[PDB]
């Protein structure tokens, strides 16, 4: 079986966080991110993976992944995937992308499916500080497989980037 145990709306990074450091200039570890190991409760042979989607406009790329725009001065590199940050999938484009191939819980056991979102600020153009307001990032949806079904359970959660400031 499967049930939604997370939050529909999720903020990425601490509110009003401040970060210090040619163009494009990339900054922040997992500081600006959201992580939750328990978003869906799964059991009895349920198989599930994750799809991720970024709604921000694409304004450039770096080493194979999109640079998403926030302001004409600030951009973002984004990763979505399974719970642990190191397993994040670098995001490109604005379509739903497979960000976690998935796994199946035991035939007679219960566990959970989590996720993580991480971003790193990028200075596209310069002015001394750069501020960013609360902005919608995108979403992540569970992807059942092997015949498993989501039934009427909530499959998608959304993410918003909390406001932050970048200091040169
Ligand atoms: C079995 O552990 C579970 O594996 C899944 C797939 O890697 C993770 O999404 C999930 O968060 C994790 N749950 C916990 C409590 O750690």
């Amino acid at each position: 079986a499967v049930s939604f145990i997370g939050s529909t709306e999720n903020d990425v990074g601490p509110s009003l966080g401040s970060y210090s450091r040619n163009l494009p200039f990339v900054y922040t570890r997992n500081k600006i991110g959201y992580q939750n190991a328990n978003v869906w409760h799964i059991s009895k042979g349920f198989c599930v993976g994750l799809d991720g989607k970024v709604d921000l406009p694409v304004v450039g790329s770096l080493d194979g992944q999109s640079i998403y725009g926030l302001t004409e001065e600030v951009g973002l590199l984004i990763w979505m995937g399974d719970t642990k940050y190191s397993r994040g999938t670098a995001m490109s484009g604005n379509s739903w992308e497979n960000v976690f191939s998935g796994w199946c819980v035991g035939a007679n056991t219960a566990s959970t499916q989590g996720l993580s979102v991480r971003v790193t600020p990028v200075i596209l153009k310069r002015n001394a500080r750069y501020s960013v307001q609360k902005t919608s990032i995108g979403s992540i949806r569970m992807r059942p497989y092997n015949g498993s079904s989501a039934g009427s359970v909530q499959t998608t959660v959304n993410f918003s980037l909390n406001p932050f400031t970048l200091n040169d």
